[PDB]
């Protein structure tokens, strides 16, 4: 399909780049929490502008406790509601 033609078509360098950009993501998560910070720096790596706004409202919608970030649980929530 498209998407892995896509990939495919990726450079060398946007591949090390994809795959430093999901390290972050698991460094994040090391202290409990996917903040949106975290996820803001994550999409720079991928060669993205960051959406604060549009990633705090995903995180609000399921944050049950209040933190202003996603624990283990929230994650989980968060995560069947993108896909
Ligand atoms: C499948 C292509 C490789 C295409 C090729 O053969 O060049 C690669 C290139 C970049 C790869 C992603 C980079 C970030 C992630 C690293 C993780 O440790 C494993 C899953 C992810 C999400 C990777 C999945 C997959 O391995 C991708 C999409
Ligand atoms: C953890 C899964 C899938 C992980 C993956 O395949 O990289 C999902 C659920 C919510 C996803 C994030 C929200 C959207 C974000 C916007 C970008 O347009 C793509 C990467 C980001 C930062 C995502 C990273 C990752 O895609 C997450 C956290």
């Amino acid at each position: 399909d498209i998407y892995k033609a896509a990939v495919e078509q990726l450079t060398e360098e946007q591949k090390n780049e994809f795959k430093a950009a999901f390290d972050i993501f698991v460094l994040g998560a090391e202290d409990g929490c996917i903040s949106t910070k975290e996820l803001g720096k994550v999409m720079r790596m991928l060669g993205q502008n960051p959406t604060p706004e549009e990633l705090q409202e995903m995180i609000d919608e399921v944050d049950e406790d209040g933190s202003g970030t996603v624990d283990f649980d929230e994650f989980l929530v968060m995560m069947v509601r993108c896909m």
